[PDB]
């Protein structure tokens, strides 16, 4: 039953534990909702067009579904290192 | 990240924009076993598969998933309301 | 649509009937969060530490957190399901 394990392993590696961002509050949070402190507002429907103003050196964390995922997918496809806030 | 992108890409291909459905009004399916749609419970979706038109695009927790799987296995082009 | 069916088939195989669990009442439910009568409290942050107490013959039902627990159980060889 390597499928479940493989699926869960990859599903989980998409999230950043609240306890991990905990040690940083390196990380740049990104609220991608539809208009938490230290959160640079930036809806997913715009994240693409505004992907230039993002510093690849910092790891991105997005929180809200599908909104988070899409935004997460944009970042990871672009090559950035990103996670979704658990 | 190929594995993440591969999982996020396929996961998201399962949903359809909630704004896109209302726009069109696609044949929505209230698959809850407990507006302007069709009551198509999951536990009864398989048995009532006949009623389904193999030319329309259907839009449907674990029940939503199950129903979609049923629709897609059957060969229908379905999606879950995001 | 093969990828989709492949993903749902495996995603769905991770859950267990909510009716079956109470129905059996070979299932040992586990409250992993840090309620449901009969559920054995066991935080996910401790599951990996108490993976020896579990009976390899009993089927486990876990009540991201719920998933991490499942992953621990399955990886160790235990047969587990997430309570749907």
């Amino acid at each position: 039953n390597d499928k479940k394990i493989e699926l869960l392993t990859t599903y989980l590696s998409l999230y950043i534990d609240h306890h991990t961002v905990l040690a940083d509050m390196k990380y740049v949070v990104l609220d991608v909702r539809n208009a938490i402190k230290g959160a640079i507002a930036m809806p997913a429907k715009d994240l693409a067009t505004r992907i230039g103003e993002l510093d690849p050196a910092k790891t991105y964390v997005v929180y809200d579904t599908t909104l988070g995922k899409t935004a997460l997918l944009v970042l990871l496809s672009a090559g950035f290192e990103a996670y979704e806030l658990a």
